């Protein structure tokens, strides 16, 4: 129940990096693997409405806390990102340079 996702560093409430609160801290989301079907699963679980890209490479910088998913692999229609297939958390395969990101179109 206290799992929670935002996003942040994107200048609106629905672009940023990936961030997920897990085990009290919030951290991040490698892109090993990242698409817009897991774009979609948040934009969607934040009220963003859909997802328009999904950059990855740490396009709106990198997180300092923990890598706490990677290999989100979603099928589009989860209501939540950990809902998806991932690798089990803190994988610690990634670093910070591989933090995913998401734009959604509500974001202005
Ligand atoms: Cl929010
Ligand atoms: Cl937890």
């Amino acid at each position: 129940s206290s799992l929670a996702l935002r996003l942040v560093n994107g200048g609106d409430r629905c672009q940023g990096r990936v961030e997920v609160l897990y085990r009290g801290s919030w951290g991040t989301v490698c892109d090993d693997y990242w698409d817009t079907n897991d774009a979609n699963v948040v934009c969607r679980q934040l009220g963003c409405g859909w997802a328009t890209s999904a950059p990855g490479n740490a396009r709106f910088g990198q997180g300092s806390g923990p890598i706490v998913l990677d290999d989100v692999r979603c099928s589009g229609h989860e209501s939540y990102l950990w809902s998806c297939p991932h690798n089990g958390w803190l994988s610690h395969n990634c670093g910070h340079h591989e933090d995913a990101g998401v734009i959604c179109s509500a974001s202005q």
